[PDB]
């Protein structure tokens, strides 16, 4: 049995922002954790991590509509210099997959694949939820001011 | 609390779809069972298990739905004489499911009837995978040999 | 502390070549267990993950040497479309790392970066390894033939 | 205490034989095991640890004879290039063990050395089920043919 | 069996450096902790022990080497009155450590002690991580300012 | 994958060193144990199974290089008829490991085999350490007194 | 709180004794060690550690008292070649200890630093031990002669 097309393109472009974001978000943490931020670093990295599990939960749907994950093409990288530069390319990075989502999951279900709209439907509420967690911490940034938010990103002591 | 009427009928033809499957799953197995493929035998008398958890979901929804079950209507059983046309049988049983619930669920949607498509939802979901495997199986039929994929049937010894 | 610039070019070329081995290596996995080789493809599935951490390892040497671990480049991906195409891909990709490696630690101990050298050394070891274990499995395939290699493959049933 | 100069010279002879078969059924195993036939290796590998026992309990013998024990001299190696040829090159060697110790033991029991005359008479009966066994591995290859027994001898999957 | 002269020499001047850095890490590690930077001052007395099995196993080299190993000679110690100037100091330890380390595993390599080699290559990677944690807490102290930089290496309460 | 024929040859003379070592230490430990100097016996007989693990890394080694590993040929053994002797005896073949290994290490490395010249640098370590102990025995003989240092051999009582 | 000069310069002799014993006790139990008097050189390592720790109460009793401990000085090293030299090398500083502590103590309690001459009179019941068992071990020396007292100083068998 073969997936729609359209259906099929959409889950391959959701993919290409997986891997993008899986890279994206390793980077950040491996340098946030040479910068000394190291309970921060363990956070981002998790985030990573989950990254992986929906690019494989994406292939696993490709590949049961028999079509090919696209695991050769990237996305471009946006990798920050500081702490707030890294939580806003993050930031860019989840928006743009809702832009793509929120339509796709109608264009779905309006070609009957329902298995494919529930899986986006996935994302979009586990991107949510990041979106929020990033634009707290820039927020908390400054409420708190930038050296004392930092401050609260290292371990004790520094290592 | 009224169900919406032909909500109720396409509950009542999935639950005949359903009860159908049980049967037919369990013949299979205790066919192959029966030939000595009793590793085989085991997985299909699962899956003829999980239809009984599916028929008993659809009937817990139709009676708080205040519909009528229907356990007296069952469909016409294909039984297959091989291990592959008991494949080919099963596999032709799921994708009837499809056809009939994916209009079904944009139906059900559109009466404002949520729980009761989340419900056709789920079973979609579980019916690609078991379309996978069973095409899957045919495949490695063909690329293994008839015989040599048996073998991988049967226990050692065979019992 | 600075890294010599030719081997952080040397260290970003082969994390480029890890990178390229994690995603080739993963979607190999994913298609043998959508074929039906599951005992084949954890297998596969882990060789992915010991790449995963060659990446992670030469990220943090390059990090340490204050260079820029390149997460945006990746190599071409070579898809096999039966099991022999894919160990014969794998294995063109373990071929070049040797390739490029063998020159590269002695030019990283002639600039007396010995830490990046036992890195390397390392790597090279572990893909002697996976070169050896691939190069047996076409030998078996041509001692046992195509089919029967194939049923080695998959578990007792199939799934 | 002294023992008998034949005696002493048979023990001997039956030493070299066992260092001989020590060397080869390792080398053996070794090969089995490089090939992916990782289930074989291991019972050859063990095979080759009782001949080091073997070895021993005669060094054991000829020490408490006051003779030397030769470990100097070793016989011509048999090594095989098939999984066919190994069970022939090894039991090539366990006959002429047999050979020797048959008139060996009569031999033993005419000098009144009995202590010597019951360890050989351990060895002729560990080498007759050994050779047992390599017969009837030939026979399973006739009757499987060669494809079908040597993916006996794989683990699943071939590691 | 006699060491090569200049790899004694070698040695026995990386040595000094272990008791000088040592001592110095130690009286650091007290005057952070008299201080009531206490968490800080566990890392680097931790530090000065790992000084102390670097020492222990170059002193076993020596002697393997039927050398005299140096315990009169030590370095002059750069004691630090501020946190920032204690880590310049034990950063400028750290630094002749690779200035002398580098091209003296050249040297033992080229007179083929590569035991020696081995040894010296270990600590320079270690050297190499101590490092760049000093480099990162003189970072960090930039990036949090020097008081609340301070105030993550007390305990709460402060003790 | 093919390896360099003077590395091959390398490791191949240092196999037949590591077989003879092999028998060497092994009778000497049954002479020790014959003798009555069951405690040093039990030593000189672990001694032995090292040789057993260095000459299995060797063996996987060559394979791995594609070579046939040398299980035919034994060197020359000295076999010692005092403590004294065995001792000298078994420092003379590890003087041997180390004359060869030396320069055959810096050739491995000249080749780009560093795999290879990381197995025999191991090897090295170690042999430099059973050269020590062994000259440390002769030295506690010169020191004790041979009939003193004997006693420290025997179990108490003796057996 | 600052202490008296006399009993800060007091205190840091004594610091420069204990860091020159340290260093002193540590070398010669690697060489009992090196020379295969295993069992001696546990306990002469051990006091080397006792000694730290006496080092590390005079630093922070100098510490509380705003003083500079004093880890730039090393004393002489008497290193012995003979254990009968070094035992009699390690009882030269314990004396010297005593010689410099007794007058030291009634000092400091004529200052009015009781916690001081309390730390002091502590190490001096310790040496004053240390010497008695370096007294006895000469004695026994002279008692069992060299060999003998040697022979009670290796493991069975020597190691
Ligand atoms: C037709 C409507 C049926 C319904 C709604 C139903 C429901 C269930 C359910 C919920 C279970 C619990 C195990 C599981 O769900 O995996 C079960 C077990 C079982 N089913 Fe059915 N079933 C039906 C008909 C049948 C038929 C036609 C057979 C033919 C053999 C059958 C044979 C069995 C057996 C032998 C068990 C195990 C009993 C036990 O474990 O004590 N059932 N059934
Ligand atoms: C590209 C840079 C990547 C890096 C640096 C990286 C790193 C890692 C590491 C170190 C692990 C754990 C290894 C272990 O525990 O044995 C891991 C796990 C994993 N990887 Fe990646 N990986 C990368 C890309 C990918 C890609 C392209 C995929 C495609 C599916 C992927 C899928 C996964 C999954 C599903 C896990 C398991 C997650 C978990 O168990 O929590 N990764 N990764
Ligand atoms: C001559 C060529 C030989 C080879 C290639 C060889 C190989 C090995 C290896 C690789 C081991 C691994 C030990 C470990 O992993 O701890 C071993 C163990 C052992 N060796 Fe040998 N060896 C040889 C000769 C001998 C001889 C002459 C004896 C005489 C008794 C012997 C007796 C043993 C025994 C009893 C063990 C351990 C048994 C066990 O692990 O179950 N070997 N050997
Ligand atoms: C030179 C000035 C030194 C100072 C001030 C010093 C200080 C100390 C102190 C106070 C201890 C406490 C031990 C205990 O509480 O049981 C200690 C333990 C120790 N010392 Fe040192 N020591 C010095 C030199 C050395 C040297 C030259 C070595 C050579 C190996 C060494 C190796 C060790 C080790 C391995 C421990 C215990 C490790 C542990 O507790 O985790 N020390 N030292
Ligand atoms: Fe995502
Ligand atoms: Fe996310
Ligand atoms: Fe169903
Ligand atoms: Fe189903
Ligand atoms: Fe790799
Ligand atoms: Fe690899
Ligand atoms: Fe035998
Ligand atoms: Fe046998
Ligand atoms: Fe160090
Ligand atoms: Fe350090
Ligand atoms: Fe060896
Ligand atoms: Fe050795
Ligand atoms: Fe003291
Ligand atoms: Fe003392
Ligand atoms: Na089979």
């Amino acid at each position: 049995m073969q997936g729609d097309p359209d259906v099929l393109r959409l889950l391959n472009e959701q993919l290409t922002s997986e891997l993008t974001a899986i890279n994206q978000y390793f980077l950040h943490s491996k340098m946030q954790d040479n910068w000394g931020f190291t309970e921060l670093a363990a956070h981002t990295r998790a985030e990573s991590f989950d990254e992986m599990r929906h690019a494989e939960e994406i292939t696993d749907r490709i590949l049961l509509l028999d079509g090919l994950p696209n695991y050769q093409r990237i996305g471009s990288l946006r990798i920050g210099q500081t702490l707030r530069e890294q939580f806003e390319a993050d930031l860019a990075i989840e928006y743009d997959v809702l832009n793509r989502l929120k339509p796709g999951i109608v264009m779905c279900r309006e070609k009957q694949d329902t298995t494919s709209a529930v899986l986006l439907e996935k994302i979009v509420a586990d991107e949510e939820e990041h979106i929020d967690y990033l634009e707290t911490q820039l927020e908390l940034m400054d409420k708190l001011g930038e050296e004392l938010y930092s401050a609260q990103c290292v371990s004790r002591p520094p290592t």
